[PDB]
Formats: structure tokens, C-alpha cells, sequence
């Protein structure tokens, strides 16, 4: 397994060809595998390709430099398009602030475990932000950004059965300047590596750290730290964490075309030559691609001029197959057969488990609605079901925790509602909740709102003490 380090997911087209030729001709998979985090990995590098691989990443410009910080994700398709320029500079920047120097920000015996950063522009919520770290939410005036309100202590993973383990949001500090990024990004980053528990690894955490020391107590050595005190929150809200599949407007004559690509893996299959589609809007696409946390692909800055072109080959290439809104809004992890951690199945799981879903979403007349359904393979959380509507925990071979209680946002842990049950159980309870989510919900009602309000689910109100029952 390779893993880049690819800021805000922006990739061009000429180190996406120089990807794709490795992934084809160096790894036992031959496939393209991007993550939610807004990277690409590739999956069975034979050990005589490991030199040749970074070789072929730097000369295009790239690297995949762990317990250090983790991809700085950046909102990928903002609303108002202007925005994400500066946005993606500084996601960027913070990127390269808090690389190590090989350390006065990572320390010589580093982080105690990795540490994971955003940027985000509302009302998006893509990036996930609470299941992260550090998150840096833009907050603009005029076009400009003038700003970021600093979220602090997101994570998801669990152990099973460890009551001392769980998932936490990330909680409000307060709204700094936009000259006081680096300082504040090196700050949290510094006191996290100061106060982290480094003995035991499965509480090294911010969010532990966070909830043995206290928010207050974490901000004012931030403060005292970064040489500024935190002013107040300035307003911020969220409308969702889906990708705008399709096309969508962007400044100037400039279009973005989204495409979802399921589980992120890109390959020829037999029709479908993703893959190669793929080559070929590279090889004639003036621009870059932006890799999503949705695990998609958009092909940015397509000239008006342009869109029948880059149209037409994704199209026919099966890149613009047409999905339920539920497809859209549903992700998996890699697990099996790569992952040395893995449960249950994830990725080779959720196409088929999505195909049940659909029609629970048709035969109750809800097939133009979507629920935020991700499948996580182990608890470690990489599916991000721990923020889902319904996520399902791997716990053994076609065993999986359900989970219900999360909502469209992404900013309440879903607690778990049956233990350790197979696929057919799974299904037979969301027939049932969904049966009854199609006729009782209020007017644009989400599902996981709904379990919470009609009592279906208690919701998580403070994580680290109502998580577990
Ligand atoms: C590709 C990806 C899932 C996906 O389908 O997209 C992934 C894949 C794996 N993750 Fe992850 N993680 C991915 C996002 C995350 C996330 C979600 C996120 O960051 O948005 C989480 C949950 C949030 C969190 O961090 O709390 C996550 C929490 C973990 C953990 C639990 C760490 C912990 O703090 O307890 C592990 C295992 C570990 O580090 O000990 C891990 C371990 C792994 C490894 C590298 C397995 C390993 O340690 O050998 C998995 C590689 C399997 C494979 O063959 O690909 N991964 N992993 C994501 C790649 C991110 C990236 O490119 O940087
Ligand atoms: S959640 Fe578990 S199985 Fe899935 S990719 Fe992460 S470590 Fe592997
Ligand atoms: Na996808």
C-alpha cells in the first residue's frame, strides 16, 4: 500500500497520468484508489517497484510524506466557488507548516498518534470535520476570507467492548484571524504532543487528551502558546457533506463535473473502462481533478467550451452512470482483501448491500431520498460510519454493529441500536425503520433525526460519558 500526500485532494492531470501508468503496471491491483481523506493509494506494489514508485511521485512532483499529521483536507466544491482558491492555499499552507523538518512542532519523539486537519467551507461539511483533529472552518466577508473558528478533538475509532475508547465531535475554541493560522495549527499540535498520553496508544488521542484536561484548559495553553486569545465563534452552519455530482457552475466560463465512483476504486472493468476514461479526460482536460472526501473525482475548471468534450468520453467510459441518491450518499472502506485489520467486508460489501437498500428506498416511495449509510470493516472508524445515519461496525466475518442516530450533517455520533447481526438482519430492521421513516417524518425530516425523535434511538449527547448503553 502507497498513500500521497495531496492537499485539499488537488491533483493535476499530468501527475494523475503519471499515477495511472504506475497503478497499471506496477501494483498487483493495477487500480487507482481514492480515499476519503482526498488522496489516492495504490494496493500490491511489488517490493522491486518501492524505489521506482517514489521516484515516479517526485518527478511528478509529489510525495507521500505515520503518527504525524495526516492529508490536510479542504472543501472541494464550495457554493461560492471563489472561495475555495484561498481556502486551498491554506490548506496547503498549514500542510507544509506542520511537515516534519527531517522537529519544534512534531517533537523528537513525534506525535503520540496521527494527527488529522481541515479546512472547511460551510455550508459544506465534505471534509467530515468531526472526525478530525484540528478543523479550521473558513468564515468569509466579501468574497474574502477574513478568518477561521477553530474546532478542536474530533475521532472515531472504538475498540469493541472498550467502554474507555469512543468516538467524540470536534468541540468550538473560538474565531482567529487569518494572520493567526500557523501559530494556532502549531499550537494545538504542540500542547497535543506535550499532554498526549503516550504510554497507552489507544488513549494518546486529542479527544482523550481533551477530555482529561478540559476544553478551557486546552484553549487557554493554546492561547498562551500562540501569543492570542481566541475571540468569539462567528456564525457557521452546515447543509450537508455530499459532492455536487454532475456539473456545476464555477467562476468565469469554468464548470466542475463531478463524478462519483464507487468506493473510490478505479479500474476497466468490463464496459467500464473508468480507468482509461479517466486516462483520456487527463490526456485533453485543461485543469486539475479534485480528489473528494466522498471518495469521488471532479474534473475542475472544464471551459464552457469544453463540457461535450469531457462529456463525452465520461460518459462512455461509464463515469456518468446514472445512481440512486442513496449510492451517492453511502461509503465503505477498503477493507478486505488488503487490510491487515479488516472484520468484515466493506468496499466488495456495499455495492450489493446499497443494491438491497434501493429497493427498501423504492417500495417505500423514498427513492429520490438518501440516507448517510456508511459500513465501517473494523471499528478503527475509517468509513466514517461513526458520523453516519446508519453505520454499520464490522465486527467478524458478515457481522456488523448497527448504528443509528446520526444526521445528514455529520455533527452526532450514532450509538450503537443491534450488536454483531448478519446482512438479511440488518435489512430487516432498516425495511422496518424505513418503512416508518417514509410515513411518520415531518417535512424534509432526515432518517437520523427521525430514529432520535420518535424514539427509535436515544441520541449521543456527550460522547465520551452516553456513548456506551
Ligand atoms: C483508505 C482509508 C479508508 C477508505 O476507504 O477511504 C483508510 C484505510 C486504512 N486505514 Fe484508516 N483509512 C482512511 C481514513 C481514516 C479515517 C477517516 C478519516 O480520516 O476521515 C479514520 C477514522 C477517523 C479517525 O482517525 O479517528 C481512520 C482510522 C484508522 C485507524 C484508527 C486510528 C486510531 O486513532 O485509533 C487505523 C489503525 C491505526 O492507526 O492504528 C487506520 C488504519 C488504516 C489502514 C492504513 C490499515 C493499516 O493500519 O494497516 C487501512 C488501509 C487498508 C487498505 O488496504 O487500504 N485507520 N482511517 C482512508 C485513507 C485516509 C488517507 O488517505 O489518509
Ligand atoms: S475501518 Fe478497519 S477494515 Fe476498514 S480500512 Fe480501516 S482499518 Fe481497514
Ligand atoms: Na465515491
Amino acid at each position: 500500500l502507497l498513500r500521497c500526500r495531496l492537499p485539499g485532494g488537488v491533483i493535476t492531470t499530468k501527475q494523475w497520468q503519471a499515477i495511472d501508468k504506475f497503478a497499471g503496471e506496477n501494483t498487483i491491483y493495477g487500480s487507482i484508489r481514492l480515499t476519503n481523506r482526498q488522496t489516492f493509494q495504490f494496493h500490491g506494489i511489488l517490493k522491486k517497484n518501492v524505489k521506482p514508485v517514489h521516484q515516479m511521485l517526485h518527478s511528478v512532483g509529489l510525495d507521500a510524506l505515520n503518527d504525524m499529521n495526516r492529508n490536510v483536507l479542504c472543501t472541494s466544491n464550495p457554493y461560492e466557488s471563489q472561495l475555495h482558491a484561498e481556502a486551498y492555499e491554506w490548506a496547503k499552507k498549514i500542510s507544509e507548516h506542520l511537515l516534519p523538518r527531517t522537529e519544534p512542532i512534531l517533537g523528537q519523539t513525534y506525535l503520540p498518534r496521527k494527527f488529522k486537519t481541515t479546512v472547511v467551507i460551510p455550508p459544506q461539511n465534505d471534509i467530515d470535520l468531526h472526525a478530525n483533529d484540528m478543523n479550521f472552518v473558513a468564515i468569509a466577508e466579501n468574497g474574502k476570507l477574513v478568518g477561521f473558528n477553530l474546532l478542536v478533538g474530533g475521532g472515531l475509532s472504538i475498540e469493541h467492548g472498550n467502554k474507555k475508547t469512543y468516538a467524540r465531535t470536534a468541540s468550538e475554541f473560538g474565531y482567529l484571524p487569518l494572520e493567526h493560522t500557523l501559530a494556532v495549527a502549531e499550537a494545538v499540535v504542540t500542547t497535543q504532543r506535550d499532554w498526549g498520553n503516550r504510554t497507552d496508544r489507544k488513549n494518546a488521542k486529542t479527544k482523550y487528551t481533551l477530555e482529561r484536561v478540559g476544553v478551557e484548559t486546552f484553549k487557554a495553553e493554546v492561547e498562551r502558546r500562540a501569543g492570542i486569545k481566541f475571540e468569539p465563534i462567528r456564525p457557521y452552519e452546515f447543509t450537508g457533506r455530499g459532492d455536487r455530482i454532475g456539473w456545476v457552475k464555477g467562476i468565469d466560463d469554468n464548470w466542475h463535473l463531478t463524478l462519483f465512483i464507487e468506493n473510490g476504486r478505479i479500474l476497466d472493468y468490463p464496459a467500464r473502462p473508468l480507468k482509461t476514461g479517466l486516462l483520456e479526460i487527463a490526456k485533453i482536460h485543461k485543469g486539475d481533478f479534485r480528489i473528494t472526501a466522498n471518495q469521488n473525482l471532479i474534473i475542475a475548471g472544464v471551459p464552457e467550451s469544453e463540457k461535450a468534450k469531457i462529456e463525452k468520453i465520461a460518459k462512455e467510459s461509464g463515469l456518468m452512470n446514472a445512481v440512486t441518491p442513496q449510492r451517492e450518499n453511502s461509503m465503505a472502506c477498503v477493507s478486505f482483501p488488503t487490510c491487515p485489520l479488516a472484520m468484515a467486508e466493506a468496499e466488495r460489501f456495499l455495492p450489493s448491500f446499497i443494491d438491497n437498500i434501493d429497493n427498501l428506498m423504492a417500495k417505500h416511495g423514498v427513492s429520490d431520498e438518501h440516507i448517510v449509510m456508511r459500513v465501517t470493516g473494523c471499528p478503527n472508524g475509517c468509513g466514517r460510519a461513526m458520523l453516519a445515519e446508519v453505520g454499520l461496525v464490522g465486527k467478524a466475518p458478515g457481522r456488523y454493529n448497527l448504528h443509528l442516530g446520526g444526521n445528514r450533517i455529520g455533527t452526532r455520533i450514532p450509538r450503537m441500536y443491534k450488536e454483531n447481526i448478519t446482512e438479511p438482519e440488518i435489512l430487516a430492521s432498516l425495511d422496518e425503520l424505513i418503512g416508518r421513516w417514509a410515513k411518520e417524518r415531518e417535512a424534509g425530516e432526515g432518517f437520523g433525526d427521525f430514529t432520535v425523535r420518535a424514539g427509535i434511538i436515544r441520541p449521543v449527547l456527550d460522547p465520551a460519558r452516553d456513548l456506551w448503553d
